């Protein structure tokens, strides 16, 4: 990292205090820009989502994954469900979008409450496995909320073949008044929808898949209790990747956790976090982990810095944490503090390899909570913390433990008024990083990494230009 | 105390301007921290409650002393006040409190002001010394306000002998309707009452006791009139330690008073303030105080820094002080400005050996203070300074001396609308500390100053993270 | 009543639907009127204070009957608390008001408390039955709140004989800094205080007296269990009139009450409620009530008309009333519904000898209920109903009663921001009554109803005139 | 209903689980629902089950409609409109 002539302040950075100054640029257009990861995670965008219970459910694994991302399952979850997780995820298209199923059986109230699942604006109505209707949120109104469905399902939309080109789908869309394609199996059955925009983004993003060509996911484990076995029974499950998470990295339970999981030779990448010192970083990296995760303290959830002290900007963490792991061959994540588009590119300009986002995805429709409506009637959800299931842990011993234990946090994340969708927050985070490469002039991440000039700003600096719309920050 | 590379800023530093880095730790668990302290006071917390009249009472003295704190009681308090408040003080037990007493014959308002004393939720209605029924906020509501409280109390109630196991009165409360045990006295008289957090706190926390195994309490004295006389009969009281404060400790009236003190040779550790420099620390050591309390300005209560200018970040001077103080063998108090668990931890971590704390504890049940509603009905109390009483001193002439007298501000403490009481807060207080030990590695506080590593942030630093819950923060 | 040519409405009327049209006047002065009622009750003013818990205080009691008025108190009250009461009502002095008394011990706080218990001001510090200082609001402000009141207590205070004319305590009070004459017993000790204003209105007003010189007081008895022997004991207990109350007056257990009350001769007047009927008005006499009290609905805390649909507008319920007991030789009370004078007034024209308030007191200083401030800080307080107290009456069946009775109605009655006692309140109701009768030219109540021209007005007509200030309504 | 208030005076739920005699759930009865029980008479049928009422339009085969409602077991027939 290359800071500006007399710019060496004597405080620690976060991203608000350092912006990137423009060089000489062969790169024009964003397209030219690859944005592919070389930490052998696999993810073709540098985007990955926490494991957290808020964030990480199964229709945004398959939702991130098919756009290039990579979802961590949470700790503590119940093998059975992780097994079931990752086969739905695994038995997904790489094209075709899954869509809400509804029976024609079902009251309007429940299709207007399963219609914001997805963001694809209509539900399908199924009989026997076949297409028979849409259902979008403009029939449902006017009508009785206790009306079956069949009473206001449209018998006319799109049907295309499986397998046919995205460009045919969108010719074929672009004279429909429901910007929903059906595609359906040879035999007739439903295999999915596939609007104009996934078409585009189908034609823009590259699926990150495994070596037999399906979708990626990955799998987080605590450092309580046998975690060797955990380990074992997560990479028999089918996860790609492997986290080792607690809220202190740097400390004797999480080598002996990290020695633990890499003696097993399971050949996934190993994670490991989470420290904000170049000593802690090089201990992981020998206790066995290929993969670092750097933040305490900036996670939206967490209430560290208040109720301890204990903490570290995020951006001089980064730096020195990325540059101790290229030291040793390694690299790191940047997990927390994450609002915008440019904190994810001053990330990845810092030297880390990959940026782990957590309560600005619960903010969409493909989160596992429900959807909500404040005063004004805007869309929002509810993100909450881990608290205790990132900790090293009869009733009277059990509430004992419990009275010292980190509460629950809370906070409310607007959706996107106009959009709502996580494949909107990925297209503007993925134009950022792709605008940030063409203003410094690389091709590709390490490229940006190397070419970068940082410098310093005061709040003032901070000020300057135009915010974002709603719904583009956390 | 070391700072990171780099990190030396042209400015002196407050609580919000500094943070902890985590380093290499074995300890795992919060409850193998050591949270006792080393400067003679004899306390098992670092918390100290300041000579402050909205704060100061018995019941917070009983309450604080039984957790491991001390109270130091306001001076100019007449010396009958002091005796009467040591004998109580001194005369409770140290696992069962004590409970509010109602007659049957008194009003239902009457007992709903008075439930509101104490933070265990029902009152014991008592009758020629024995309890019959207990009394609670659900009864009182819905009934008229002049009622005889005869009318409500409920008659069954968990009852067990005093002196029996906390874990057994906690089985007994398991499946009781109302969380409270009343403990009574071989012969049948009320002994006290006992709640299931009670008993988690009486096996969590450690009482401050004196050598003959009673509650600690400390009396704090001016530098006006006769300091030596004042002392000699707050120490025939029973006082465990002495407090010489005032306004600006760093005068020749100060040193007159510690050294007039000291020559008495009363056998109790020493404490005096308050000063912000180093060489007033030496000043203060050399005259014979054993303790030195440190900060001028930022106590909440505190018009100093706008009257006149005079004052320092309290970071800065606590860390000089505490320098000075351990290179003359002495300890530092760190008096005002403490809103979070962070900044106890911080002043910890600063070097000094205890933290006091003021008008935080005003918003709470035990404060003597009375119990007041705002506008959306939140619980709240009122905090205010002792002004003149920290200052050295016909109509005519007390007119004269009060026109340029400091004035008593006045501010609203809203107590935590979930809990109320003090014990919570001494419960987040100690949980903050105990976890910032772990973060930093440390099973003690000595172990916590001679490895904490500091750095500087910005404002935007600060902003990292998720904010306490209401009623957590003064 | 004489009504307006063609004022013949189909629909019942209350206060607001009627005005008084003026008539030939002699009377040119308000005090030519004399406001002596004939009902036998004894009072010199026509007020009575409702028989409810939240306005029948001991205070209210003697400050009423000093004025001329009386003050029922509430049923089911102990016959031990009756007779302290009436011992206390009947031990006051005439003209001298009782004043608040403080302890040198006191603490500022729980002066400034008491300050509001009375109407004067100031309180009165009393050492071993000496006064030796007055306390005043200006006195606690600025102050250490748990200050003695010793230290803020001034020695200087205007001090006459007891017995002495109130012409010459004004003279001496007309210079005084504090508008409070101590009144002290030959011997030295306190026997009460004199304002400017108490001298006036012991010019103006007559107290209402017994035919041993003392203060009158009224008792309230319910027709559950042994009503007679509750009427014995009242009456040995000094009480100089009975009402026996109750939500339904005519049905077959009151008039049993009635006659059982009847039956044992006491000889003082008895008054039984409520009907809103010439029939029960007929059959409560008959059974041997001397006074009827009429009103059913109009209570200020009574929801009986948005629970069941019964009621009666007050006005015609009253004038219908009043006929029937003037055809029978009776008389009746006005009893619910009062905000203004002018229902007073319009109450006293339509036949009634006597009106009973109730919530509009309770917004005093005098009332039993405790001093409360709103968001803007106005002083308010809280009244509410007698509820199943008015109505005819294991743990299942209490529950099982319990679960249709009526619950307890709660308001806030604002206090006069400039006066708050309840003398003021009296000035202005006896103030507008003489106003009306000099209007009408009548010399006193009788000839008030036997002189008064009715009209009828729409809710126009109502909307007429400037409204009253803030504390002389309800 | 009186020995079920009896019980649950006492306990910190004011929820009685009433189970068959076999072991299975057969319902809740809560303080206020034996109160309740002890006020107010169930409205039953000829077969002391509880009753049910339906309702039917003007449109359409009304005999049929209201055939069809009685044999499903409605206790009384509402015929509604505007
Ligand atoms: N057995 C389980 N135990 C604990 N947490 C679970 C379990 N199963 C799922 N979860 C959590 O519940 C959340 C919802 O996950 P997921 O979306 O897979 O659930 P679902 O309700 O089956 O899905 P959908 O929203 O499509 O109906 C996630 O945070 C997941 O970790
Ligand atoms: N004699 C006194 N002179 C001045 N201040 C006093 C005196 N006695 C007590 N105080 C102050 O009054 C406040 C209340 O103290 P404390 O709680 O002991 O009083 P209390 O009213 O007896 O107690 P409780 O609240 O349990 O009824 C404290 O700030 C104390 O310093
Ligand atoms: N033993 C009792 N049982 C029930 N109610 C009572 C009893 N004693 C008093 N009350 C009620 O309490 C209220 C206050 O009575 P009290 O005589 O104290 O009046 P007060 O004027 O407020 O006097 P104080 O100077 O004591 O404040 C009244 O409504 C009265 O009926
Ligand atoms: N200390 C703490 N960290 C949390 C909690 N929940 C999430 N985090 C951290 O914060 C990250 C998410 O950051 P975010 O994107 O929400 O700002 C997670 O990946 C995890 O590292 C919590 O309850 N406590
Ligand atoms: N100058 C001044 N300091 C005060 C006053 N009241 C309290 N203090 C100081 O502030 C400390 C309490 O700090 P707090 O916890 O209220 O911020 C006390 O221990 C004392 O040192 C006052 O009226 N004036
Ligand atoms: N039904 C009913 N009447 C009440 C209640 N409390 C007071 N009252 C009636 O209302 C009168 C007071 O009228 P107010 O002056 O409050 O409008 C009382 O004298 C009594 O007759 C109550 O709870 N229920």
């Amino acid at each position: 990292v290359r800071f500006l002539d007399g710019h060496t302040p004597a405080y620690d950075l976060t991203y608000n205090d350092v912006f990137v100054v423009p060089g000489r640029s062969d790169v024009a257009s964003r397209f030219d820009v690859d944005l592919s990861t070389v930490d052998g995670s696999g993810t073709t965008i540098p985007v990955v989502v926490a494991n957290m219970t808020a964030v990480a459910g199964r229709r945004m694994a398959e939702t991130v994954a098919r756009r290039g991302g990579i979802v961590v399952l949470p700790q503590d979850l119940p093998i059975t469900a992780v097994s079931e997780t990752v086969d739905f995820v695994k038995s997904r298209d790489l094209v075709v979008d899954t869509p809400v199923t509804l029976s024609p059986e079902d009251s309007v109230s429940d299709a207007n409450a399963l219609l914001h699942k997805r963001a694809h604006g209509a539900a399908v109505v199924v009989f026997e496995g076949r297409p028979i209707g849409l259902v979008t949120e403009a029939n449902c109104a006017g009508v009785d909320r206790f009306a079956r469905v069949r009473d206001i399902a449209l018998s006319d939309f799109v049907t295309a073949p499986v397998g046919t080109d995205p460009r045919e789908v969108f010719d074929l869309l672009e004279h429909a008044p429901i910007d929903v394609a059906v595609m359906t199996a040879p035999d007739g059955t439903l295999a999915g929808v596939l609007t104009r925009t996934g078409a585009i983004r189908a034609g823009i993003y590259t699926p990150a898949v495994d070596a037999k060509g399906r979708l990626r996911i990955a799998a987080a484990v605590g450092i309580n209790g046998d975690v060797g076995a955990k380990a074992q029974a997560l990479a028999e499950a089918g996860a790609d990747l492997l986290v080792i998470d607690t809220a202190h990295g740097h400390q004797a339970k999480m080598l002996d956790a990290i020695k633990a999981v890499a003696s097993l030779d399971l050949g996934l990448p190993l994670v490991a976090g989470n420290v904000v010192s170049a000593e802690g970083t090089r201990d992981l990296i020998e206790a066995g982990a290929s993969i670092v995760k750097v933040g305490v303290g900036p996670g939206a959830m967490c209430t560290t810095r208040m109720m301890t002290g204990v903490g570290r900007p995020q951006f001089s963490a980064v730096v020195e944490c990325a540059a101790a792991a290229r030291q040793l061959g390694g690299h790191v994540w940047a997990d927390g503090g994450v609002r915008h588009p440019r904190d994810v590119a001053l990330a990845l300009a810092a030297g880390a390899s990959n940026v782990m986002i957590g309560s600005w995805f619960a903010g969409t429709y493909e989160s596992p909570g429900d959807l909500l409506f404040d005063r004004d009637d805007r869309p929002y959800k509810e993100s909450y913390g881990m608290a205790s299931k990132r900790a090293v842990a009869s009733s009277f011993d059990r509430a004992r433990k419990g009275l010292f234990e980190e509460g629950i946090s809370t906070s409310r994340m607007s959706l996107d008024p106009a959009r709502g969708g996580v494949e909107d927050l990925l297209d503007h985070i993925t134009s950022g990083v792709r605008s940030t490469c063409t203003y410094v002039g690389a091709a590709n991440l390490p490229e940006l990494h190397e070419k970068v000039v940082l410098g310093v700003q005061s709040a003032a600096g901070f000020a300057e230009g135009h915010p974002l719309p709603a719904g583009w920050t956390a």
